[PDB]
DNA sequence: CTG
DNA sequence: GGAG
DNA sequence: CTG
DNA sequence: GGAG
């Protein structure tokens, strides 16, 4: 099966991906910026036990590190959410290169009717940050019945941060730019972590899909393996579906 | 003095206007109109004895009279207002031939330095109306303690009504049409009832005022003794002050 | 009265 | 959601 | 939580 | 007068 012979391209059997290719991104402030540090609101017990157990996961995972930061954005109440406004205003603006689904679309001609569509999980997290970037995502985490109140950041590429699906689609292109050229007959649409493979006949799909996976994995990328369209005629990309070479 | 040499042009010593030159008015209406007649918002008595006195004196005037009319609108508590607002929805549309004042005033040069201001009293009424016009803007009038429920109607262009004040300006154009041709040394200018003659000298002021008033006692318009600005440097005139052959 |  |  |  |  396809889960059988590509083990380090699932999510499901490959572990926490990394991108060991790509150098830890710096994330560069606007010409005025100064920290800003904005308190953590009073979070209530049952918001306090709903998220505890995904910081110890990400903690664990080496994905957030303790820390003394000037700068503090706070987290929301069950799954972590860090309001990052106040950061994204002070981070300099990059050019948005992530193509609008349309036109990405257009890229698609009628000779390639067999698809794969991969989903990337936990992308941004694949995306180490360099540790003098790190303090601008720090949040304060306090556990009242284990006595540490400090305060925490990301070493990975954050969900929130304005630059996230850029900086991603960008690494991504050139991570598989190799691919493109020992591939010249398939077409290779990304849109941030949602990837679209297409080919001439059922096989040359097959093949391409499984020279995709191999150099997924190797890179450090994992696939959702529970949502993966493979080799089919008929496939949803985008919010459109996609058959008879139609949308 | 100006009041004892033209009794005819003063509204205040030559009677109420007629002007006997024109036609009484037809309006036409437009072409799917038909009558409407609105109800008689109920009055108070303060109400009606402050407009009682005003009726009575129209009436005596012969500018109302009574009438069996299909449309009726409504008056308004003093002194009468009525609410002509769907008689002029269904009456036939004119050009506004009307200038803005500022644009009046362009052709206003600096030879002309000497003033004099009239204004018509009463100007709308001195246009009578025909009489299959009349019908078109009656009104109910009742009289509880003489017993007298009926309508009335206008026998001289109303108040309120959306055309009044360019039929009203289109008339006064053609009878000072001859005025103007005898006077080509001095400038007229007319808006609706306002009316600007400007001279050359005091002297060629004085004369075309006399000329002037002369020929509206004439033709029935009447203005107004009490706001006369006679052969002056200094008038106000549209709102504006005019000196120095400025504004 | 019905920005 | 001051006009007549 | 801040048309 | 839904965003993060």
């Amino acid at each position: 099966t396809w889960l059988s012979d590509f083990p380090q391209a699932w999510a499901e059997t490959g572990g926490m991906g990394l991108a060991v290719r790509q150098a830890p991104l710096i994330i560069p402030l606007k010409a005025t910026s100064t920290p800003v540090s904005i308190k953590q609101y009073p979070m209530s017990q049952e918001a306090r036990l709903g998220i505890k157990p995904h910081i110890q996961r990400l903690l664990d995972q080496g994905i957030l590190v303790p820390c003394q930061s000037p700068w503090n954005t706070p987290l929301l109440p069950y799954r972590p959410v860090q309001d990052l406004r106040e950061v994204n205003k002070r981070v300099e603006d990059i050019h948005p290169t992530v193509p609008n689904p349309y036109n990405l679309l257009s890229g698609l001609p009628p000779s390639h009717q067999w698809y794969t569509v991969l989903d990337l999980k936990d992308a941004f997290f694949c995306l180490r940050l360099h540790p003098t970037s790190q303090p601008l995502f720090a949040f304060e985490w306090r556990d009242p019945e284990m006595g540490i109140s400090g305060q925490l950041t990301w070493t990975r590429l954050p969900q929130g941060f304005k630059n996230s699906p850029t900086l991603f689609d960008e690494a991504l292109h050139r991570d598989l730019a190799d691919f493109r050229i020992q591939h010249p007959d398939l077409i290779l649409l990304q849109y941030v972590d949602d990837l679209l493979l297409a080919a001439t006949s059922e096989l040359d799909c097959q093949q391409g899909t499984r020279a995709l996976l191999q150099t997924l994995g190797n890179l450090g990328y994992r696939a959702s393996a529970k949502k993966a369209q493979i080799c089919q005629k008929q496939v949803k990309y985008l919010g459109y579906l996609l058959k008879e070479g139609q949308r």
